[PDB]
C-alpha cells in the first residue's frame, strides 16, 4: 500500500512513491523505512503506525519502483515469495541508496518535520542503511539483519553519524565468520552499534515470520526507540 499522491523524485529523475504517516504532533523528527524484500505491505504498514505511536512521522518509499511500481508482497505465500526473491536479485543497490537519499531529503523539508531525519530499515533494507550510514544522509540509521554486510566493512571509516544494527546470532545468513568480521570491523569506529540476538535468524522482528522472536524484537525495538530519541524535541 502507498499514499495516494504521493510523488518522490530521485537525483537520477526517477519519480516513486511511498507510504506516508504524520505525526500525532507537529513538529516531529520524520523517519524513513527502508523495506524488506517485499515491497510496502503489512509489515511495512505496521512500522509506519508503530513509529507514529511513538512520536515519529514515517515515510516508507516504494524502492520497487524503478523495476515495477506498487509491489506488496505477502511473505507466508509461496508464490509471492519467489516473486519477492527475483525483485532482490535484480535490485540496483545504488540506485536504492539514491531513491533512499530522495526520501531523506524529502522527509527534511515537509511541513510536520522539525528537520532531523533518521532511518530504519530490515532486510534488504538493513543493507541499505548501512550504505546510507556509510553517505552521512540521516541524522541517525539503524539497520535490522542486512545481508552481506561482512563485505561492506571498507566503508566502516566512513560513517560520520550514529547507525545501530541488530543481528540474528542464528540467522543462516552470516555464518560465524561473517559475525567475527563484522564484530571486529564495527569496532574500529565508535558511531557504529551492533547487537547479536542469540536465539534469533533473520526477520525476527516481524510477527508474520516463521523466525520470530517476541524477545528479542522487543529489545531490539526499545534499543531503536532509545537510539532515535535524540531526534525528538
Amino acid at each position: 500500500m502507498l499514499t495516494e499522491g504521493i510523488s518522490i523524485q530521485s537525483y537520477d529523475g526517477h519519480t516513486f512513491g511511498a507510504l506516508v504517516g504524520s505525526p500525532a504532533k507537529a513538529p516531529a523528527p520524520v523517519i524513513v523505512i527502508a523495506q524488506e524484500i517485499f515491497g510496502v505491505n503489512a509489515f511495512m504498514r505496521e512500522t509506519v503506525s508503530w513509529l507514529v505511536d511513538q512520536g515519529y512521522a514515517a515515510v516508507c518509499p516504494d524502492l520497487y519502483a524503478r523495476q515495477a511500481p506498487g509491489t506488496a508482497l505477502d511473505p507466508q505465500d509461496e508464490a509471492q515469495r519467489e516473486q519477492a526473491y527475483k525483485l532482490w536479485q535484480a535490485f540496483d543497490m545504488e540506485a536504492g541508496v539514491g531513491d533512499l537519499e530522495a526520501a531523506i531529503r524529502y522527509a527534511r523539508h515537509q511541513p510536520y518535520s522539525n528537520g532531523k531525519v533518521g532511518l530504519v530499515g530490515y532486510s534488504l533494507g538493513g543493507a541499505l542503511a548501512f550504505l546510507v550510514a556509510a553517505k552521512g544522509y540521516v541524522d541517525r540509521a539503524v539497520g535490522y539483519y542486512g545481508v552481506g554486510l561482512e563485505k561492506q566493512l571498507n566503508k566502516v571509516p566512513e560513517v560520520k553519524h550514529p547507525a545501530l544494527f541488530h543481528m540474528g546470532g542464528q540467522d543462516h545468513f552470516v555464518p560465524a565468520p561473517s559475525r567475527q568480521l563484522i564484530t571486529e570491523g564495527f569496532g574500529a569506529n565508535p558511531l557504529l552499534q551492533v547487537h547479536w540476538y542469540e536465539e534469533a535468524g533473520h526477520s525476527f522482528a516481524r510477527t508474520s515470520s516463521s523466525g520470530y522472536v517476541a524477545s528479542a524484537a522487543a529489545l531490539a525495538n526499545e534499543r531503536t526507540l532509545d537510539f532515535l530519541a535524540p531526534l525528538q524535541s
